[PDB]
């Protein structure tokens, strides 16, 4: 159908709203039927035919435009359809549009609002908004400039306009909608799913069925989006209504009569909109003082007398009370104006009493007046009423209307009447003059008739049966109320129905004009209208005792707020029912922060006052504490009312209004805000001690204790016992305070305080109003105090606005708090720039970080300034002299620092005070964050080394969801960057949402602070002092999260944890063996550190300068560099093992080794012929010991000049041959330094300087001479000459290459290439399979360059020298000049200073890709010296140990660490390096080296040899029997090395890494894993037979025997002889296994094997990766076998992922399976599935130990045809 083209059944207007659905009614209608489709989803639909169009164009006027508008033909809905509608726009104000509908011929009703008048003016200009109108159908759409985005779009539906019935339908941007009211909507948000809420005042009980209640608005807002940006609508209309919410989004206002008058409001936040409509609407009045305090009440008290024990009762307990409200107790015979003259004598006396004791007395008052008026019996307000003609009449407009309500037949006053008002106002007058009572409570104004009309019933009008009838309660709009043809001045009560009660507190605030002089009152009503707030206060009406009564109270609260009523509330402890001592006590604790707090109980139920519950109890003990609390922030509360009532804010507010920029408080309904400052939390549950609560972005501080919370932007559970309620102040605010009392007239002559919450910049504002509390219009006339505070920079101003009130009380600020401060000193107090003589004492609490400056006074309404000077702790003190020397109370003072000689050892004697920098400029972006960073103390700055830099810029990039940079860096100069690429995201993927962090960045002094979002824990905070950024010195320190933190070297240290008592460690690559505090081979800037709970992260600073890292226990962590930029890199997490695999991603993952690369291996310095080398390979052969490599030494080479051979070795090439065909590899050592004092051809030297690829002084072009191993031809060398005299007389001059330029690239690889290829003769071909690179640091024997020395010192002694070895002798001690020139691939020029630690690193790359060339080959590189990235194509091994016991542990503490730095081939020389091996210790060695992953047994010269043959018999088994159950393993360990490689996965890992959870395993180093399965528990001292090991909690399987032991988490002492190696298997994996042999050539030939470990659910897992073993890319290319191995239910299967390496013509056979933890039952029967093949194995079951051993070498069966076994155990 074409008439009925709706795109959405969602955007359905309901054409049949009051009947039930008939085909008939639509028809008639003219409305589209189609029944199918979901729930609530209207089958009757308006088509395009309905509605109006406009016939002509827009008139334009003064104010806006006016159209004229006809009926489009269609079938009338009701009758009496108006045709010709004319439209009147008026742009009223740039964020106020206006327009109204009315008929053109006719005068209808309009609501004669006091506030609104019309508009008189002209178009405003310029305005945010557009306004667009359809020609046909007609349609109005109102767009937001800024954005373009519509707001208002009234096209969804059409206009229909008849006499008793009037319909517009709007389409909303969003389905964030708040307000329409009154009703109980049981959520803020309003449900946008197909709802519908009638709108008629109405007396019944708030049930929650969806009913009118007792006013009428409809107000109500939308909030855009997350920018905040909002808008509001505003129907003025009276008739009575329904609003009809649809899931479109969209809302429709269907009404009875009148015309459709709306304002459209803009603003740029939810609070600029509900400012805009209280400007339009009427601002809310300011209470009296008194009117804050706590109210009491009760339905019935029978007589004055109990009355009187109430009041006596709740004074006795000091409770609290201010104001005791009457009900129509008093009244005789329920008579307004009259009291008891028995039951209630006195009741004069009874106001005199509460006034004595500064108590109020609120006294009830209805609109109804009763008729029984004799001359027998007077009845004055009657008589006196009817003499005035005032009250509401009959249709016939002469004859009162009679109802009945409480004091019977009754007539009703005209209050829209003004003879009526004036009438009423004498009334009260007389009954003052009796009765001195100080409020107004008037009730029952709704109108609320007992009766239905009228005593006579209601005749049968239009009025009283209107066509249409909104969804009201019973259906009669008669019911309860007056007939709707009674006539008022105003007009019919049909129109001016919901206007009664504003009507009557208009009257009554008038009245209270006359009756109290000089004095505003408190009227408080229940029946309202749009603008009533200017009037009166409002309560929720009669509640029942209920816990969802309790829970409703509060969204409630909240819509009044918007609807300009701030004082309001519930009734305490429920008015309906009884009430338990839990609900009333948790009813109490939130009541005591309602703004109207209010106990009021029924007739006959239970007595609810807090006294009642008994003088001790845990209920009145709660109410009196909290009471207490609400009287002490009185100042703040009053000061928010000013602001309701001068500008339009909310008193109390929800949380989106304030945080608007999350989206997870745009539902909070159960938690509210005091002004933006104070957060409070209930408890609304039954039984419950805990509440799960949203805590917004801020800064929050516990109330109670002041400290702070460490919560933020995260929901939390909260435990609130019994008695406690959730109290915050917010970081940033000054809230005054006043000491309580029991009574405001008691609190308001009390000493005044300040409570200063300070937030992340450490800074607050606040403001104070104060006034009598009493007078009326102070405000207007202007008699008031203003103050302003603000603190910043340890200042607090006082500072007065207006000051035209005085306080006869001399009130004093006697106390100030302070919460997130450092503990204040020489406090100075001085009034407009004049010194006050004061003595301010301070007291400080360490651990909340809170203080209280006492013993001042400052006198109210005067202006003063406090200023205070910190004192900083000295865990917190950051050293201000790291300098060699120069330390002194005259070098400090001249830097700027402060000198305290700490007794205390590590504390520094020099730290520092100010900030040398300051932050601007600060924008957060969707993905990444900027700043500007500028130099403020030139002076200071220039005293620390080097010059410093003015203008500097921070960046911030959000790369991925677990991944951030953030850099600092010279916006203005290139500095030099690190010129080692990683792996980041093109396109930034850290969206909002996914991410899993947030960044903050902070000022006073500058940091950033990183946060993880799920815990709310800080990672990285920079916010302490020391910043500097100089030329060729830069500062930066962080706060740890915990005590935890592994990494940072190479440098030895004696745990795997960093001690972080006051140590520095020095970081630049140094030819120097590992030693405490001695800076090694490599330099690895990278942590990772544990987080309390046991979350991980990891930090990487991309910088190549020299540096050092200090520890400070705070736990603090500074870094210093001698140049280039700051750049970071933070890895989020969250498990110790995910780091790893982020950290390797972003550098690189390890190469992967080849297979027979794992084999055991054999060197030796001192290699004398070859002649020796050929003898060990055959007596190692001898022995049977496993071995697969054989290295060679400087010895091969001539005077140790590289690429030569020596006569000595001139049989190598054919040893070489003959050892590689056994299967046996070779590889060679190569040093990068090239002799220049050859005097025979030596090509590498020559041709080198022909490509010009040696290192050369920046522009005079000289080669940067040294010496290090090459020696002088035709010399003789002795020996006994000491090392100092050889190097000066016997050592060459040595040329250094620059392998950062391409022509250095092609000279190496083609000498490389000439080495396996001998062009010169192919007979002296050596045929390597590796290379190994040493002394690439790079390493000299003389400083600098040769003597004469080197040229500019200023970079060999800089002006900071970092902590490193010989600091006195400069960065170029043992090394090359500094000055050195470099250049990149692109051509640019650096100095040595720059990339100095950069050598080897830019060695290795070259040489991998050379070797795989000649070789054809995988390869395998070693490396000395490394720098991040160097994993990916290079081992590692840890250097020249000692042969001395502590350098076993120290060897396991080393390859943990290199693991953590993406090195996955490591090890250590087995039996030491330097010193001679001892039995014990070598054999101790010999085991531990058996695990490591580069097994390698090296010696130095002139020391006894420890190869396994160099020993006894007793030796030789010991050897031989842990090298075959390493060559066991290999298919394990080679799948390890696989994983690594593709995924970054650990190999060597630590315990810390599988069981994060056991704190134990945080602080382990004598223990270690292979993978995630295989333990290593060595014995690491001389002459013990036992170790004691911790078995963290799992199943452990003894790997020799196969038996479980029972040690979950727990300690034992294992049997360890000297023969004896500890190993375990972790329960829970399956490891495969092959046969060993002599080398890996022929192992690979035999049987696999699976040793399958059940864990106690009987289940294991586990993986198998086999290829070739030697060929490059076997992963890239696709030849590998990849599988995945699974156990359960007595069943074993195999998941091949990949096969395209095994195969028929090359099978990998299966022969062995071992099944630990089967049980103890035999088992019956085994099985194996070949591909279709069922085979019984050989089996065998112990169920002493419980292991089945599976034998299947007859089987014949391949891996690749195995698909499963099963076993079945017998029954
Ligand atoms: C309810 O409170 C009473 C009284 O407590 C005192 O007053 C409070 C306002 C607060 O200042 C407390 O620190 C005071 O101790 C508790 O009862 C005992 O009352 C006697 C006499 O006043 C007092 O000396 C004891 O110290 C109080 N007992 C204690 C502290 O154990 C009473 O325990 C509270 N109610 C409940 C259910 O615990
Ligand atoms: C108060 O109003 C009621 C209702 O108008 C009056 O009661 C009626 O009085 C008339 C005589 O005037 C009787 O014929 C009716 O039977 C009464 N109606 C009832 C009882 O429903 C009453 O007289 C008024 N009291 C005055 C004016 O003093
Ligand atoms: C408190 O301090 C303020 C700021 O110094 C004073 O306010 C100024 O008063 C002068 C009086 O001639 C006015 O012209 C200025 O407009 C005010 N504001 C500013 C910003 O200068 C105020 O007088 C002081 N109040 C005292 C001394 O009680
Ligand atoms: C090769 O080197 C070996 C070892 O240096 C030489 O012979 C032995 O040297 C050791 C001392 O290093 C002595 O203890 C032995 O007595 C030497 N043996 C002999 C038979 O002299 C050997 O001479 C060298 N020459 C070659 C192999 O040409
Ligand atoms: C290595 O140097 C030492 C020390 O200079 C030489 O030893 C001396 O040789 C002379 C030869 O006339 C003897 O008179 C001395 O007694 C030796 N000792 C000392 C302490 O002077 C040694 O000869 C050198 N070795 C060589 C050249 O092979
Ligand atoms: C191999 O040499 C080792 C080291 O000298 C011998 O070990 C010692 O043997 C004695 C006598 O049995 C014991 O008292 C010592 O405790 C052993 N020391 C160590 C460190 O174990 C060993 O006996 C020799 N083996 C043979 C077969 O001679
Ligand atoms: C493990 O070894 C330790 C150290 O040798 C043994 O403890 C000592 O045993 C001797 C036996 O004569 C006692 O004299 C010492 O007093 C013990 N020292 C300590 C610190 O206890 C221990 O008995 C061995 N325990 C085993 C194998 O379970
Ligand atoms: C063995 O490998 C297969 C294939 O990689 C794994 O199965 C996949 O597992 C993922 C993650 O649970 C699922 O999303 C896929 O649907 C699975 N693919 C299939 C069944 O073809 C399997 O989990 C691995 N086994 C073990 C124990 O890791
Ligand atoms: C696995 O099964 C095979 C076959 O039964 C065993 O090998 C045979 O062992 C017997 C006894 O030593 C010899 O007579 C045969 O010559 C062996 N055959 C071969 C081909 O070597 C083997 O011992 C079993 N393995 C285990 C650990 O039980
Ligand atoms: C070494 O092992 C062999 C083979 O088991 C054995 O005969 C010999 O006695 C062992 N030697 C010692 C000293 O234990």
């Amino acid at each position: 159908s074409a008439e009925c083209a709706v795109a959405n059944e969602l955007e359905r207007i309901n054409c049949i709203p009051d009947q039930s659905p008939t085909k008939a009614t639509c028809d008639q209608r003219g409305c589209c039927w189609k029944p199918q489709g979901a729930i609530s989803v209207p089958w009757c639909y308006y088509s395009t035919n309905h509605g109006y169009q406009v016939e002509g164009d827009l008139v334009n006027t003064n104010a806006g435009f006016t159209a004229q508008l006809k009926r489009l033909p269609s079938p009338s809905l009701f009758g009496n359809d108006i045709n010709n509608v004319l439209l009147r726009a008026e742009y009223q104000t740039a964020t106020r549009f206006h327009f109204k509908l009315t008929d053109q011929n006719q005068d209808r009703y309009e609501v004669p609002h006091e506030h609104v008048q019309p508009f008189q003016g002209n178009a405003a200009s310029p305005l945010t908004y557009e306004v667009m109108v359809s020609k046909q159908p007609f349609s109005i759409k109102v767009i937001r400039t800024s954005n373009s985005r519509v707001l208002f779009d009234s096209s969804i539906g059409p206009l229909l306009f008849a006499d008793q019935f009037l319909q517009l339908s709007i389409r909303l941007p969003s389905a964030n909608v708040y307000g329409l009211g009154e009703h109980v909507h049981q959520q803020y948000r309003h449900d946008m799913n197909w709802k519908t809420w009638p709108i008629f005042a109405r007396d019944t009980v708030p049930n929650g069925d969806g009913n009118n209640l007792y006013g009428a608005q409809t107000f109500f807002l939308c909030l855009e989006d997350a920018s905040g940006l909002s808008f509001g609508v505003f129907l003025m209309n009276s008739n009575a209504m329904e609003v009809a919410l649809q899931p479109a989004p969209a809302v429709t206002y269907r009404t009875t009569g009148g015309i459709l008058d709306f304002y459209v409001l803009l603003g740029n936040t939810p609070e600029q909109v509900v400012q805009e409509y209280l400007q339009l609407i009427g601002l809310p009045a300011l209470p009296p003082y008194w009117a804050l305090g706590f109210h009491l009440s009760r339905y019935d008290y029978e007589t004055l007398d109990n009355m009187r024990e109430v009041v006596e009762r709740n004074r006795a307990a000091q409770l609290p009370y201010d104001v005791q409200h009457a009900d129509i107790d008093y009244m005789d015979k329920r008579r307004d104006f009259t009291y008891n003259p028995v039951d209630f004598k006195g009741f004069p006396e009874l106001a005199q009493d509460l006034h004595n004791n500064g108590q109020k007395l609120v006294i009830i008052v209805d609109p109804a007046i009763s008729n029984d008026s004799s001359p027998s019996s007077p009845y004055g307000p009657y008589d006196r009423g009817s003499d005035a003609k005032i009250w509401v009449n009959d249709p016939d407009g002469v004859t009162p209307l009679i109802g009945e309500v409480w004091p019977g037949k009754t007539v009703f006053p005209d209050y829209t009447n003004p003879k009526c008002t004036t009438w009423w106002e004498n009334e009260f007058k007389l009954f003052h003059n009796q009765v001195d009572f100080d409020g107004i409570w008037i009730d029952m104004n709704e109108v609320a008739n007992f009766v239905d009309g009228s005593v006579s019933g209601c005749s049968t009008s239009n009025l009283n049966y209107p066509p249409f009838t909104p969804r009201i309660l019973d259906g009669y709009l008669f019911s309860k109320t007056l007939c709707m043809d009674a006539v008022q001045h105003w007009g019919k009560q049909y129109d001016v129905h919901n206007l009664y009660g504003y009507s009557m507190a208009i009257a009554t605030a008038e009245a209270v004009k006359t009756v109290f002089s000089n004095k505003r009152s408190f009227i408080l009503t229940r029946s309202t209208f749009a603008g009533s707030g200017k009037f009166a206060a409002h309560w929720l009406g009669d509640n029942a005792a209920t816990w969802d009564d309790l829970r409703w109270s509060i969204p409630g609260m909240l819509e009044f707020n918007l609807f300009g009523i701030p004082m309001v509330g519930s009734d305490i402890c429920g008015f309906l029912l009884d009430t338990s001592e839990e609900l009333c006590r948790r009813w109490m604790q939130v009541g005591a922060f309602y703004p109207f707090s209010r106990n009021h109980n029924g007739q006959g139920y239970k007595v609810q006052d807090p006294a009642s519950f008994g003088a001790d109890s845990l209920l009145l003990n709660s109410s009196r504490h909290y009471l207490s609390i609400r009287y002490t922030l009185l100042p703040y509360l009053y000061t928010l009312f000013y602001h309701a009532h001068s500008r339009g804010d909310t008193v109390a507010r929800p949380l989106l209004h304030e945080f608007y920029e999350d989206s997870n408080t745009w539902d909070v309904y159960q938690q509210f805000l005091w002004g933006p400052g104070l957060l409070i939390t209930p408890v609304l549950d039954e039984g419950a001690e805990k509440v799960t609560a949203y805590v917004p972005d801020a800064v929050w501080y516990d109330y109670e204790t002041g400290g702070r919370v460490t919560w933020r932007k995260q929901k939390v559970e909260m435990e609130l016992p019994g008695d406690k309620i959730g109290l915050h102040l917010r970081g940033g605010y000054i809230f005054p305070t006043q000491q309580p009392a029991t009574t405001t007239v008691a609190s308001r002559q009390n000493p005044l305080g300040l409570i200063i919450a300070l937030d992340d910049n450490k800074e607050a504002k606040g403001e104070l109003f104060w006034d009598d509390g009493e007078a009326k219009d102070t405000v207007a006339n202007k008699v008031y105090l203003l103050y302003e505070f603000s603190v910043t920079q340890n200042r607090l101003d006082v500072k007065i606005l207006q000051s035209t009130y005085t306080d006869p009380n001399n009130l004093v600020f006697k106390e100030i708090k302070i919460l997130g401060t450092q503990e204040p000193s020489n406090v100075i107090v001085k009034q407009n720039d004049i010194p006050v003589q004061v003595s301010p004492n301070v007291a400080y609490d360490s651990n909340l970080q809170v203080a209280l400056i006492t013993e001042i006074e400052l006198e109210l309404g005067k202006n003063y300034t406090v200023e205070w000077d910190v004192k900083i702790r000295d865990e917190e003190k950051i050293d201000c002299y790291p300098d060699e020397t120069g330390a002194s109370e005259g070098n400090c003072v001249a830097r700027g620092c402060a000198w305290e000689a700490s007794t205390s050892p590590g504390v520094p004697h020099c730290y520092f005070v100010d900030e040398l920098y300051s932050v601007s400029d600060v924008q957060y972006d969707s993905f990444g964050a900027t700043a500007a960073i500028s130099l403020k103390s030139s002076l200071y700055a220039s005293a620390l080394p080097s010059v410093p830099v003015n203008s500097l810029r921070l960046s911030v990039t959000y790369h991925k969801e677990n991944m951030l940079q953030f850099k600092i860096y010279d916006p203005s100069n290139n500095r030099y960057e690190v010129p080692v690429p990683l792996n980041v995201p093109r396109v930034p993927s850290g969206t909002s949402e996914s991410r899993l962090y947030d960044v903050l960045i902070k000022k006073n002094p500058f940091g950033i602070e990183i946060r993880r979002k799920s815990t709310g824990t800080v990672i990285w905070d920079s916010q302490l002092l020391g910043f500097t950024f100089n030329d060729m010195f830069i500062q930066i320190s962080t706060r740890l999260p915990s005590q935890y933190l592994y990494g940072f070297g190479e440098t030895e240290h004696t745990a795997f944890r960093r001690n972080l008592n006051w140590h520095t460690w020095g970081m630049f690559s140094r030819d120097q063996p590992p030693g405490y505090k001695m800076n090694s081979y490599g330099v690895h800037p990278y942590y990772m550190a544990l987080e309390e709970d046991g979350n991980a992260h990891g930090v990487l600073l991309l910088n190549s300068n020299a540096m050092d890292v200090t520890f400070q226990p705070l736990p603090a962590l500074t870094y210093r560099t001698t140049g280039g930029i700051l750049d970071f890199y933070v890895l989020l997490g969250p498990t110790p093992e995910l780091v790893t695999q982020q950290y390797t991603e972003l550098i690189g993952r390890p190469v992967m080794v080849p297979y027979w690369s794992l084999g055991f291996q054999l060197c030796r310095y001192g290699y004398e012929n070859d002649s020796e080398i050929a003898s060990l390979y055959e007596d190692m052969v001898a022995a049977q010991i496993p071995y697969d490599v054989q290295y060679s030494d400087i010895d091969y080479m001539e005077r140790q000049l590289d690429f030569t051979l020596s006569p000595k070795f001139d049989g190598f090439p054919a040893l070489i041959n003959r050892m590689k065909a056994n299967g046996m590899r070779v590889i060679l050592i190569l040093d990068p330094a090239i002799s220049g004092n050859e005097t025979k051809p030596y090509p590498p030297f020559t041709r080198g300087v022909e490509d010009d690829v040696f290192i050369k002084y920046p522009n005079d072009g000289s080669i940067v001479w040294g010496k290090v191993w090459p020696d002088f031809p035709d010399i003789f060398v002795n020996s006994s000459l000491d090392w100092d005299s050889q190097v000066e007389q016997y050592r060459a001059y040595v040329a250094f290459p620059d392998f950062f330029r391409n022509s250095t690239i092609t000279w190496w690889k083609r000498e490389l290439r000439e080495l396996y290829t001998n062009p010169q003769d192919p007979e002296k071909s050596l045929k390597f399979d590796g290379m190994w690179i040493d002394m690439n640091e790079p390493s000299s024997f003389v400083n600098g360059a040769v003597s004469p020395g080197c040229r500019d010192s200023s970079l060999n002694h800089p002006p900071y020298m970092p902590y490193l070895e010989s600091r006195n002798s400069g960065l170029s001690s043992k090394t090359l000049c500094m000055e050195g020139e470099q250049i990149l691939p692109d051509g640019s020029r650096v100095r040595h200073y720059d990339v100095h630690s950069l050598y080897g690193w830019s060695q290795t790359r070259p040489t991998y890709e050379v070797v795989q060339e000649v070789t054809g080959e995988r390869g395998i590189i070693i490396s000395r010296s490394t720098y991040p990235s160097s994993g990916r194509w290079s081992g590692h091994w840890l250097g020249d140990n000692t042969a001395a016991w502590d350098q076993l542990r120290k060897s396991i503490i080393g390859m943990m660490e290199f693991s953590l730095f993406g090195i996955s081939y490591t090890g250590a020389d087995i039996c030491g390096f330097f010193q001679d091996a001892e039995f014990e210790m070598c054999a101790r060695w010999m085991q531990l080296g058996a695990f490591y992953p580069f097994s390698r047994n090296h010696n130095s010269i002139g020391t006894r040899r420890q190869d396994p043959v160099s020993w006894n018999d007793t030796f030789v088994n010991i050897s031989r029997s842990v090298l075959e159950t390493r060559y066991t393993l290999l298919p394990y360990l080679y799948t390890l090395m696989h994983m690594a490689h593709t995924e970054g996965s650990t190999v060597v890992r630590a315990l810390l890494h599988e069981f994060v959870s056991d704190r134990v395993t945080w602080d382990l180093d004598s223990q270690f894993l292979l993978g995630p399965a295989f333990l290593v528990s060595p014995v690491l001292e001389p002459n013990a037979r036992n170790v004691t090991a911790y078995f963290p909690r799992a199943r452990w399987y003894d790997y020799y025997t196969g038996v479980d032991i029972n040690a979950r988490g727990e300690w034992r002492d294992l049997s360890a002889p000297l023969d004896h190696i500890n190993l375990h298997i972790r329960g829970g994996y399956i490891l495969p296994w092959q046969e060993p042999a002599q080398n890996t050539y022929f192992s690979r030939q035999k049987f696999m094997g699976f040793k399958v470990a059940l864990d106690d659910d009987g289940t294991a897992e586990g993986w198998l990766f086999w290829d070739d073993g030697q060929s490059i890319d076997t992963y890239e290319q696709g030849l590998y076998y990849l599988a995945n191995f699974s156990v359960s239910q007595n069943t074993m299967q195999s998941h091949v992922i990949f096969n395209k390496y095994i195969s028929d013509a090359n099978p990998l056979k299966l022969g062995y399976i071992e099944i630990w933890g089967v049980g103890s039952a035999p088992i019956s029967s085994v099985s194996i599935s070949a591909s279709g093949e069922v085979i019984t194995p050989i089996f065998i079951h112990d169920s002493a130990t419980q292991v089945l051993n599976i034998n299947v070498t007859n089987g014949n069966l391949s891996l690749h045809n195995f698909s499963s076994l099963t076993w079945t155990s017998a029954p």
